[PDB]
């Protein structure tokens, strides 16, 4: 027992971090098969970023003005492309660490491991949601542009997420691998922000079960509601509305534990309206969103990776 | 900026973890060099676990009693050895992925990653603090026997717990890598329990200057307080007494915000006088006290490791 926020093991994606510079900028690169992938902001300057072409500025770059150094060995780029806001350098060695992976662009609400890297050297890891604004509160400092975000799934990286900015109300926002951003940014320096967040109601509810299965029964009731009468509640409270989906999906927990999906819900409905009142659920006074329903499962039965 | 709890790379220790089976027992084990580590219980068996003589259930073994099986690849023992509550199988292949580390025992508050594996197989990384009271509030089923907790340090990974057992109150109790306990527990299902746990003062007032380097500064004031009168308030809290010594660690940070560490004290005062009244420090409704003054630094300008 116990549940804590959990990442996965960030081996395989160690062996991908690589350094990029080009002129006065350095960020991270990933580096599978002979490929180098990494913000095609690296190509600009301070003057640059604030309305870049980047067409125009990538026209005038050759290969050798791209140092990408894999720890202590440079790696010679022979080639260059840019696909939506990420650049691919073509080097000449591929990467003998390359694990199995893929590229998935994922759905807000689901969750993921992020490797923060600078100048190609982890520093650490950690779990996020991608929040239904389409931006994650992460822990980013300059020079963190081209850490990734994973999931692992027996032995293959499913790979979600490349870093590239920080916007002025300290969240963070990216793209997925093939360099389409997760919502409405854009990578320049102008006015943007995140807007209007909520709180992601299924990953509550099975954040409930992940308690009732580690023996805190405070919470519950006998009360029950229709799911209709609940997202009545939850849209007052900020929450996103409930599907028969997200119901489905809570079934394996429901069924574990005994306790009906509806009846869960009776239970939030009263937690959001008289608060907790001192008590704590798995050592959190808030009601915490950043756990799916497959989080819950994977930790609370123990499957690994290999 | 951004601030989150935040593991050490795991790759250096995945390389380390292999299935360690004698009898009807699998447990994890940790592979450096030509040396297998593992709790002793696993020459236990069910009804073993009651009181055993250790020694007794030793004697009787053989080499060729220890399935140490390291992913696809079998590993002949050729020597055992019991060190307090480890074993140390010698085997015939020396770890060509051994990192350069140390063995190191931790003093109560100072924190550390975990990675929780099962059959030899890493499931996920987390951080943890020792508590007060010598335990960790972990995640941990059953199987999870063997997982390590390790901090690093530039390439040098510092080992310091093994997973062992779990207490009736649901927190997990284990040893360093010499195998002696971290607190009064044995290595025996009898009754135990963990004693009293208190708040981490230190960390909890470095986790009040993380959060002012983050832009959170509302329970900031001018009130300042001695030493001495803030350790009356807060050992009427159940948190443990400050010392100059944690007064001089907390300098640095002190320094960078420009807020002496006395003030950021009379600040605790009030929190803990008058709560928080719906605000959130860095999203958490509870004053947290798993990050060290160093876990703070490290975090807030971007350490790397090699
Ligand atoms: C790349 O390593 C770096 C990481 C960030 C630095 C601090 N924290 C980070 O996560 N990215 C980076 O610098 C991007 C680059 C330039 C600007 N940028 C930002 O993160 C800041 O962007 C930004 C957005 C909006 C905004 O509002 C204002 F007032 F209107 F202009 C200011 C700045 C790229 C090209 C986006
Ligand atoms: C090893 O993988 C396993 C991990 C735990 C199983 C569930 N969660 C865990 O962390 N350890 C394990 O089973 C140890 C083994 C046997 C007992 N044990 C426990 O974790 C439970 O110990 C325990 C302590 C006190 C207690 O009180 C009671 F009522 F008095 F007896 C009950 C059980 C070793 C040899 C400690």
């Amino acid at each position: 027992s116990g549940f804590r926020k959990m990442a996965f093991p960030s081996g395989k994606v160690e062996g991908c971090m690589v350094q990029v510079t080009c002129g006065t900028t350095t960020l991270n690169g990933l580096w599978l098969d002979d490929v180098v992938y990494c913000p095609r902001h690296v190509i600009c300057t301070s003057e640059d970023m604030l309305n870049p072409n980047y067409e125009d500025l990538l026209i005038r770059k050759s290969n050798h003005n791209f140092l990408v150094q894999a720890g202590n060995v440079q790696l010679r780029v022979i080639g260059h492309s840019m696909q939506n806001c990420v650049l691919k350098l073509k080097v000449d060695t591929a990467n003998p660490k390359t694990p199995k992976y893929k590229f998935v662009r994922i759905q807000p609400g689901q969750t993921f491991s992020v490797l923060a890297c600078y100048n190609g050297s982890p520093s650490g890891v950690y779990q996020c949601a991608m929040r239904p604004n389409f931006t994650i509160k992460g822990s980013f400092l300059n020079g963190s542009c081209g850490s990734v975000g994973f999931n692992i799934d027996y032995d293959c990286v499913s790979f979600c997420y490349m870093h590239h900015m920080e916007l002025p109300t300290g969240v963070h926002a990216g793209t997925d691998l093939a360099g389409n951003f997760y919502g409405p940014f854009v990578d320049r320096q102008t006015a943007q922000a995140a807007g209007t967040d909520t709180t992601i109601t299924v990953n509550v509810l099975a954040w409930l079960y992940a308690a009732v299965i580690n023996g805190d029964r405070w919470f519950l009731n006998r009360f029950t509601t229709t799911l209709n009468d609940f997202n009545l509640v939850a849209m007052k409270y900020n929450y996103e509305p409930l599907t028969q989906d997200h119901v489905d999906i809570l079934g394996p927990l429901s069924a574990q534990t005994g306790i009906a999906v509806l009846d869960m819900c009776a239970s939030l409905k009263e937690l959001l309206q008289n608060g907790m009142n001192g008590r704590t659920i798995l050592g959190s006074a808030l009601l915490e969103d950043e756990f799916t329903p497959f989080d819950v499962v994977r930790q609370c039965s123990g499957v690994t990776f290999q």
